[PDB]
């Protein structure tokens, strides 16, 4: 069959960018081998952020709660129940994205597709041909090439758990290992956190890692620090003990890794499309996401660049913008995106980091401003958390250059602010705005 | 007498924040305080107010989300006395950081209730002061309606001091206060009913908010009561007292709180003595930097009748401090485009004209509104689903934004960001420009189609 635009991958910036090029008059095909939404809706973003909600409310019953006057008893923490709640929502996601889909036309493939060509996939046995092919096929979890690697699970095992283990470790320090250690602490088993230097996050701005150690050791996850892991023994029982290289091991019922991830380049037959992949496996693009070979372009996790569903998703409709709505220097503009990381507490970037805006501008241009309070839904506890926020600002002009902070309300509160920094905010124009009270957003407008 | 070069009336939001501004440059200072520092918002306001609206949130996770979510719970016991007790030592804690910080600025606090002499001159327990400059940050009051019974119900003072949570509560009112009580005392557990006179609460707010609001409280309290103009309250003989309608309609409850409005506490300090003037309503009449028709004597904050927010109060007085005091003649608040948050249930987040507003300035034809509703994540996975309910409204060709509304989960933490945005002027270009953070609720503004 003949397509004008065909999408390998139902990820984020595959439906993304067919569902805006099926706008502008295009045919097009989007192929999926398994579930609509990749990996955002059924092992990512989606149910990580309902777990992460499961033990915000744990933890309002049992460490917060008890000071406001409530004295309550779990009787019963049913973990089907919880499941059956994130697949039936997940579910109902699947089915609006297929509607939208059919509303735009776009014939949904089911199938695992390669290439024969540069202009040909084989998928099902059938073979279809467009004139534009976008590959959209994101990435998959990394696993240590160490002895007993295979007794552990990854993230996408962590959402298939049955029930919550006694004991679990998690070993990586970005993003995933933060988040899931910060779930399941949350949601009550014992925790430990393997990092392999100082502290998890070490990229981040240092007021964020400093401060996630210092909650991390007053209510878990356990952190242990110049980790390296040596083996993983399946024990008699069952268990697993992760041997560390020092010659410290640890005994858990579940061992997580979260140690990064990789394109999933692979079994699809490049090599027949000529299309060139660098030295770790991701498709080589330029500005414009084209690859080497005219007619096929990448976006999202296969091709190395960070790794969110945003970015995905918007450099996704601004190739279809630039290809079939006539815009030929549409692209996507990869500095200054906003992070927000859904740890305990969350986590919220946007810009340089202290560090970066030292070497790039040079100390006597950098003028920072720190702010650290307990986040008052805490304050009248005895498990006070602090909130710290700071601004990176350069020249006599103060122009913003990072946003920082980390405390409840981090999450929602971070939008605004990135569309602040993206227009050219100065801390002036923060400081003209009249404040909201109470809210930990207002700290960044009357900082002094 | 002793003689200061700036003595506040009031040790509120605007007093101590102007007073303190004062003291950092040089000026030997004096705040007059006749209750508690911190007024309004540190007592009777904000800080508690939001101490409850959390406890309200925790409850609700143990009784109304937790279930689906798998957590069976039991609430064994909710003592008052405790959330009372840690509420209150927050209180006192934050008293002991102002003293400190005043003391650190060398400000000498006085306590009494303070009364004019003349433009200059004021008296405090017997003692006579004077001072070149004089602030007036009085604050504002409970109002209370004039009806046989009034007396039984309480007001939002009264609320925070009562001694237990009743069984059935009635707030009588259609603002914030009403609105944000009524639903705290509803996610607490009391029967609760929403008394308004007409349509529906919060009818100056944009539209979609008051309609996404009475939508939440048909589907989980408050019990709201439309058309109802209170008559009368009879305290009956077992104690509880029944609030009778105009209409006929009557409701028994245990508890009754007049959340009708606040008036200005302008009124028992001799200002005939001193010359200011005051409207017809008793606000202090101020210009654009605060100053009454005396020469001399300024007020901000609620005494003045503008927008009645701590923040305003604070920014108006440190600007006022600044002009004064620090060579800014021309330092003043801008109290347009202010941003509001009600914390209501679920929160409501403001900022710039409604779409009535819009429409009445700048024509139909020329404001573009842009709208998104979708069902809150924290709750979509419950069988207690809430919508969370978004609007941006535009001006023209080039579509600056003049009004952002919402009402859902985060719109309190989400708001301020935007109202930065607002202020630097952007149009719906800029919004659409950032990336969204997903999954968040905030991404939807820059998502919007
Ligand atoms: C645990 C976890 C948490 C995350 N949390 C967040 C978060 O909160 N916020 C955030 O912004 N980012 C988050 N991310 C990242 C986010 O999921 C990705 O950045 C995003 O999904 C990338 O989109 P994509 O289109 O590149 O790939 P994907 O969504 O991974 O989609 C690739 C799709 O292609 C399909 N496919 C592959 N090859 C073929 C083929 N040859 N034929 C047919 N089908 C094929 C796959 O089946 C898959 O559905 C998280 C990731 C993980 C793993
Ligand atoms: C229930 C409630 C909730 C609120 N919630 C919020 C919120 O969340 N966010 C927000 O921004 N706003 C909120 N507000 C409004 C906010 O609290 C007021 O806008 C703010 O406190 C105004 O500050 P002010 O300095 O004008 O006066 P006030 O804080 O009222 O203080 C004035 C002070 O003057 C003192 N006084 C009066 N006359 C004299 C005298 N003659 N001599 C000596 N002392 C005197 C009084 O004792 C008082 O301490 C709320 C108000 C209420 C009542
Ligand atoms: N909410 C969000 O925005 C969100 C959430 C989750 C994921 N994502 C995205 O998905 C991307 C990939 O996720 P990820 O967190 O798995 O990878 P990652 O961010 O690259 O972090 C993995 C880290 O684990 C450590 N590591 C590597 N090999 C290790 C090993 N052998 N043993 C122990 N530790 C090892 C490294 O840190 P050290 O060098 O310090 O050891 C490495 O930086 C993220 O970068 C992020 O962009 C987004
Ligand atoms: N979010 C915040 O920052 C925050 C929170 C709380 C308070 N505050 C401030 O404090 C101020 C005062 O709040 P408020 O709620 O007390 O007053 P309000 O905002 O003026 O609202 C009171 C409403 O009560 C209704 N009403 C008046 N007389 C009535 C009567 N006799 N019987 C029944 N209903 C009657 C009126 O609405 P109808 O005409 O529709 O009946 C009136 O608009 C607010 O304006 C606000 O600035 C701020």
């Amino acid at each position: 069959k003949h397509y004008d635009y065909i999408a390998i991958g139902g990820g984020s910036g595959g439906i993304a960018s067919i569902n805006r090029a099926a706008m502008y008059g295009q045919k097009c095909a989007l192929i999926e081998a398994k579930e609509l939404g990749g990996t955002c809706v059924n092992v990512g973003c989606v149910p990580k952020k309902v777990m992460w909600h499961a033990a915000q409310i744990r933890e309002a019953i049992h460490m917060y709660g008890p000071d406001y006057g409530f004295d309550t008893t779990i009787n019963k923490f049913n973990w089907e129940t919880l499941i059956a709640s994130r697949t039936a929502y997940i579910d109902r996601i699947h089915t609006s994205y297929e509607n939208v889909l059919g509303k735009n036309n776009v014939d949904v493939i089911k199938g695992f597709a390669r290439f024969v060509d540069a202009k040909t996939l084989e998928v099902n046995g059938e073979t279809i041909t467009a004139d534009h092919i976008l590959i959209a096929t994101g990435g998959r979890p990394s696993h240590p090439d160490i002895p007993g690697v295979e007794y552990g699970i990854d993230s996408d095992g962590f959402f298939a758990l049955p029930a919550l283990p006694e004991r679990v470790a998690v070993v990586g320090a970005g993003y995933i290992a933060v988040e899931l250690a910060g779930v399941i602490n949350g949601l009550g088993a014992k925790t430990h956190l393997f990092v392999r230097k100082h502290a998890p996050l070490r990229s981040f701005d240092p007021m964020i890692s400093e401060t996630l150690v210092e909650v991390m050791n007053a209510e878990g996850p356990q952190l242990h620090t110049n980790a390296i892991p040596k083996a993983v023994v399946k024990n008699t029982d069952g268990s697993l003990t992760l041997e560390l290289e020092d010659g410290r091991s640890e005994t858990v019922d579940c061992l997580i890794w979260a140690i990064g991830r990789e394109p999933a380049n692979d079994n699809i037959n490049l090599e027949a499309a000529g299309v060139k992949t660098n030295e770790k496996g991701y498709i080589v693009v330029d500005k414009y996401q084209n690859t080497n070979i005219e007619g096929i372009y990448a976006v999202g996790d296969n091709t190395g660049a960070v790794e969110l569903t945003p970015v995905a998703v918007a450099a996704g409709r601004r190739l279809s913008e630039r290809l079939f709505n006539n815009k030929p220097d549409e692209h996507l503009d990869y500095s200054n995106i906003p992070t927000v990381v859904f740890s305990h507490p969350p986590i919220g970037t946007v810009g340089l980091t202290e560090p970066q805006a030292r070497e790039q501008y040079g100390d006597d241009q950098v003028k920072v401003y720190k702010s650290s309070f307990t986040a008052m839904y805490t304050a009248v506890t005895t498990h006070r958390q602090p909130c710290r926020m700071k601004l990176v600002c350069v020249g006599s002009e103060e122009k913003i250059v990072g946003i920082h902070g980390i405390g409840f309300g981090m999450d929602e509160m971070l939008q605004g602010f990135a569309v602040a920094l993206k227009m050219g905010a100065t801390k002036k124009d923060f400081d003209n705005t009249v404040a909201i009270h109470p809210t930990a957003a207002e700290e960044f407008v009357t900082m002094r």
